[PDB]
C-alpha cells in the first residue's frame, strides 16, 4: 500500500516475468481501431447488445479496474481522451484458467492490448467484450488516487496528461493557433525561414542573454533573443514577408508570464507600417479567437475559478490609446514634451515620480526602465479587452522608425490581452545612420551597468546601408496567447515542460 | 572605389535629409506587384501606352542606363521578377523634377514608381512613370557574386544578385509545409519541448553549455528532443511531432552545422517496419510533390562532373549493417553477441588499422563500426537506401531486436551518401535502459565526450508505462540539400555558422 513498497513489488514481479520468459514488454500489437472511432462506429448499439460477428484489436491504460466476482472483470480503458469499458467476462475469454492468469497479473496504469467484440452492457454502456488480453507495458508505481498539486503535474507532465483531461485540451488550443497563425500568414504570401539561434551578437530586443562556447571554433556565443535583425537582412535581400514561428531565449527571472525559453511568431512585411500591422492584428486574433472557440468572446477569471469572471470582447476593431498621453491622464500631471525624453532631466523627473508613486524599479533607473514600470502600473492593468497601447517614446524603442509627426516618439504599438503583453510591433528602422546613432547610445547604457541594453551590431547597419525598404515588423507571444486562450494565470499551464527551480 | 563612393553617397544622401527631401519616407502604397503587373498586362502590343491606367508598383533598380537627357531606363526588380521603368521627360509630373530625381537615383536603390503601363517599340513591357519616389538609398556599390564567403557572410547581397539562391530557400519552406501537412493528417500532434536542459540527452553528441543566473544553474542545449517526446507517449498523447532546432557541439563540414533543424516524431503502437513504409509514402511523396518527378539530378562532384539520376519510387533498398559490412569488407566479423567483448573491439580496431580507416580517440567498439560503417556502406547509397538492424552498443535508445542478439529494431535512411533519417522501436523497459545508461556513463568517463549522461527522470518515466512505440528523426537541412542538389550544407541554411 506504501508507494515505495508497491514499486518494489511490481518490480520484482515484472522482473519474475521476464525470466520465465513471459514478455511483459512485447515489440508488437497491431491495433485495428482507435477507441475514438470504436466509440463512434458502435455508439448506436442497444443495451445487452453482443457483435458476435466482429473481431476487433484496441489499447490503452487502464484507469481502473473493478472486480465483480471470480468470473467478471471491469476495466476501464481510456486513451486519446475517451474512455472505453472492457467487459471481461471468464466465459468469453479464450480460457478460464487464462482468464485468471492474465486478470491478476493486471494493475491499474498497465497497458494493455485487447482483442474481442463490441457490446453494451445491460445499463447502456459501450464495452469490448475480449478473447484476449495482452499485457502491452506495465506500470510500476502506484498511480495518485486526483493530482493537484501543481509542483507534481509541472516535474512529472505525463502524469499529469493521463489523470488530466483539461491539461491535453490547453495543449491541443496551443497546437491550433500555431496551425492558424502559419496558415493565416501562408495565406498572405509570407515565406516560413530559419535564422540562426546562436549569435557573435545578440540583438533584436533589450534582454539579458545566455552565454555558450563553441569548441572547434573557439569563439564565444550568445543564445538568440530575438530574430529581428536577421528578418530586416533578408527583407533587404529581397523577400519582402517573412515570418518565422520558433524559441527565444532570456536569461531573466520566472513568473506567472515569463519563462527563459519561449515561442514568438515575428513577421516582416516591406512597403507597410504599423497603421497596416493593426490591422493585419484585429483580423488575426479576432479570427484565431473565433476561429478555435466559436466566438468573439472569450471568459477570463484574474482570481482564479473562485474569483470574479469577465467576458473579453474580441470584436474589432481593437480600443487604441497613446502611451504618453494617457499615463499623464493616469498621473493626474503633465510630463515633459515629448522631444525631451531623452534629456538627464526628464530621467529625474520620472524617478521622482516613480518615488512618489510607490512605483518600484531596481537600478539601473533609466528613462526606459522607469517608463516601463510607469506604463505596467497605471496603464497595462487597465487593458482587459484587447488593447493597442501606441507611439512609445524613442528612448525605449532602439530599433523602431521615428514618428512622422509627433517628436521624441516612434510608430510603435504594443497589444495588450487580460494585463498581458501579447505583440510588439512597429515600423521598422531604415536609416542605417540613425541606427548606428541609437546603437552607440545602447553600448553606453550597456558600458554603465545595463545587462539588457543592445550590443552596436556593425554588420546589420552595413545591411541597412544597402537600402531597406520602408519595412513594418511584428512580434507575437504564442505562449501568452495560449494563456488567455485557455483562460490561464499561470504561463506554466501552457508549456508542456515549463522550467523550474531544483 | 567601393569606399569613396560609400563617402560621397552617404554625403549626398544626408545632404536631402537637410534639404528636407525626406530619403527614407515612412509610407509608399503599393497598388501591385511587380508579379501581378506582369501577368495582368502581357497582352500589350509594342508602342502601346494605356494613359488612362494608373498603378503604384515599388522595387529594386539593378540597372539604369541613359539613352537621351529625356529617357532613361531603369531595370527595377523584385520578388525574383523584372519590369522595365521607361522615364520619359515628356511623361513625367514635370521637365524639371524628372531631372532632380534621376540626378538623385543610382543602382540598388529602392523606389516607387506611379505610372501608366506600356511596350517599347522593340517589345518590352514596362512601366511609363509621372513620379518616382525614393524608398531607400544604397550607399554602397553593389557587385556588377560568386564567391562563396561573401555570399555566406552577406546573404542578402547572395539574394539580391543571384536568383537561384531564393529558388533553393523557397524549397526549403515547401519540405517543412510538405511534413507537417504529411503528419497533421495522420492525427499527429505538433508539440514543443524544452531546448534548455538540465541533462542533454536523445542523441549521441557533444552538448552546448550555459548558465541561468537567476537560478545559479548550469544548463545544456538540447541535442534532441527524444526523451521529452517519448515522456509525452507516456502522457497518452499517442502521436507527437517537432520541427525544431537541435544543438551539438562539434565540427562545422559539408554536412554538419552546429545548429541544425529536423522532424522528429513518435507514433505508440507501431514498429520500426511501420516507420519504414510511412517513411518511403512521406519521402517519394515530398520529392515528387515538389520537384513533380520521383527522379532527382544529384552531381557528387559539381557541375562539371558526373550526374546520376535518383528515382525515389519506392520500395527503397534495404540492407543489413553487420551482414553487408562482412560482403563489402570481404571478411567475417564477430558473432552479434559478442560485441561487448575486448576481443571484438581489438578485431575491429585491427580491421580499421589494416583498411587505413581512421578513428579518433576513444577507439570504442561503436566508435570503431561507425568509420567502418561510413567508409564502406555510406558512400555506396546513392538510390534511397535502409541501413538497419544496428548493433545495441551503438544503439543505448532503441529496443533489442526480437530475433537477432545484440542488435536492435533500428534503421538508417541514407539518400546521395548522406544520411537522412535515423528511427527505430523505442526502449521501453526501463530496467534495461538504465543498464544501458550506465554502460554510457562509464564511456563517458573513459574518454567518450558524446557518451549520454544518465536520465533517471526519464527512467522514472517509462517506469510509468510507455506502450510499444517507434520513433523517427530526419534532418530537414539534409533533406534540403539533395532536393536542390547541393554538396554543401552552407548552400541551404539562411546564415550557415562562419569563422570570424
Ligand atoms: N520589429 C518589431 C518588433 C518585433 C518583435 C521584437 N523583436 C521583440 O522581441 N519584441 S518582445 O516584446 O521583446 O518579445 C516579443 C513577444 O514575446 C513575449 N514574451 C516576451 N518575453 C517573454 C518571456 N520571458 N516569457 C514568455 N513570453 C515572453 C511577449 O509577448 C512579446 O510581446
Ligand atoms: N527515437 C528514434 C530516433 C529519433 C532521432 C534521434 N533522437 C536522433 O537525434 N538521430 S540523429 O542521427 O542523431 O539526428 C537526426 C538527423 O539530423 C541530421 N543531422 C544530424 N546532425 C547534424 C548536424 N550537425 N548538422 C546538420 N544536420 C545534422 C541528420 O540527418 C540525422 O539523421
Amino acid at each position: 500500500v506504501d508507494p515505495n513498497q508497491y514499486y518494489k513489488i511490481r518490480s520484482q514481479a515484472i522482473h519474475q516475468l521476464k525470466v520465465n520468459g513471459e514478455d511483459p514488454y512485447p515489440h508488437k500489437f497491431h491495433v485495428d481501431i482507435s477507441l475514438t472511432d470504436f466509440i463512434q462506429k458502435y455508439s448506436h448499439l442497444q443495451p445487452g447488445d453482443h457483435l458476435t460477428d466482429i473481431t476487433l484489436k484496441v489499447a490503452g491504460r487502464i484507469h481502473a479496474k473493478r472486480a465483480s466476482g471470480g468470473k467478471l472483470i471491469f476495466h476501464d480503458l481510456r486513451g486519446e481522451g475517451v474512455k472505453l469499458q472492457v467487459m471481461a467476462n471468464s466465459r468469453n475469454y479464450k480460457s478460464e484458467e487464462e482468464f485468471i492468469h492474465i486478470n491478476n497479473k493486471l494493475r491499474r496504469g498497465d497497458i494493455i492490448g485487447v482483442q474481442g467484440n463490441p457490446g453494451k452492457t445491460k445499463k447502456g454502456e459501450l464495452s469490448i467484450i475480449p478473447y484476449e488480453i495482452t499485457l502491452l507495458s506495465p506500470c510500476l508505481h502506484m498511480l495518485p488516487h486526483g493530482l493537484k498539486d501543481k509542483e507534481t503535474r509541472y516535474r512529472q507532465r505525463y502524469l499529469d496528461l493521463i489523470l488530466n483531461d483539461f491539461v491535453r485540451q490547453k495543449f491541443i488550443i496551443r497546437s491550433k493557433i500555431i496551425t492558424y497563425i502559419r496558415s493565416f500568414l501562408d495565406e498572405l504570401g509570407f515565406l516560413e525561414i530559419e535564422t540562426p539561434m546562436m549569435n557573435i551578437i545578440p540583438g533584436g530586443a533589450v534582454a539579458k542573454p545566455f552565454i555558450t562556447y563553441h569548441n572547434e571554433l573557439d569563439m564565444n556565443l550568445y543564445m538568440r533573443i530575438a530574430p529581428e535583425l536577421y528578418h530586416k537582412m533578408l527583407v533587404v535581400g529581397g523577400i519582402d514577408r517573412v515570418y518565422e514561428i520558433g524559441r527565444q531565449f532570456r536569461n531573466e527571472g520566472i513568473d506567472l508570464t515569463h519563462n527563459p525559453e519561449f515561442t514568438t511568431c515575428e513577421f516582416y512585411m516591406a512597403y507597410a507600417d504599423y497603421h497596416d500591422l493593426m490591422e493585419i492584428t484585429e483580423k488575426m486574433v479576432s479570427g484565431m479567437v473565433k476561429h478555435i472557440t466559436g466566438s468573439y468572446k472569450v471568459t477570463y477569471h484574474p482570481d482564479g475559478p473562485e474569483g470574479q469572471a469577465y467576458d473579453v470582447d474580441f470584436t474589432p476593431p481593437f480600443r487604441r490609446i497613446n502611451m504618453v498621453e494617457e499615463l499623464e491622464k493616469a498621473l493626474g500631471m503633465k510630463l515633459p514634451e515629448t522631444n525631451l525624453f531623452e534629456t538627464e532631466e526628464t530621467r529625474k523627473i520620472l524617478d521622482d515620480i516613480c518615488v512618489a508613486k510607490a512605483v518600484e524599479c531596481p537600478p539601473p533607473r533609466t528613462t526606459a526602465r522607469l517608463l516601463d514600470k510607469l506604463v505596467g502600473e497605471f496603464l497595462e492593468v487597465t487593458c482587459i479587452n484587447p488593447t493597442f497601447i501606441c507611439d512609445h517614446p524613442q528612448i525605449m524603442s532602439p530599433l523602431a522608425k521615428w514618428h512622422r509627426s509627433k517628436e521624441g516618439l516612434t510608430e510603435r504599438f504594443e497589444l495588450f490581452v487580460m494585463k498581458k503583453e501579447i505583440c510588439n510591433a512597429y515600423t521598422e528602422l531604415n536609416d542605417p545612420m540613425r541606427q548606428r546613432q541609437l546603437f552607440e547610445e545602447q553600448a553606453k547604457a550597456k558600458a554603465a551597468g545595463d545587462d539588457e541594453a543592445m550590443f552596436i551590431d556593425e554588420n546589420f547597419c552595413t545591411a541597412l546601408e544597402y537600402g531597406l525598404p520602408p519595412t513594418a515588423g511584428w512580434g507575437m507571444g504564442i505562449d501568452r496567447v495560449a494563456m488567455f486562450l485557455t483562460d490561464s494565470n499561470n504561463i506554466k499551464e501552457v508549456l508542456l515542460f515549463p522550467a523550474m527551480k531544483p
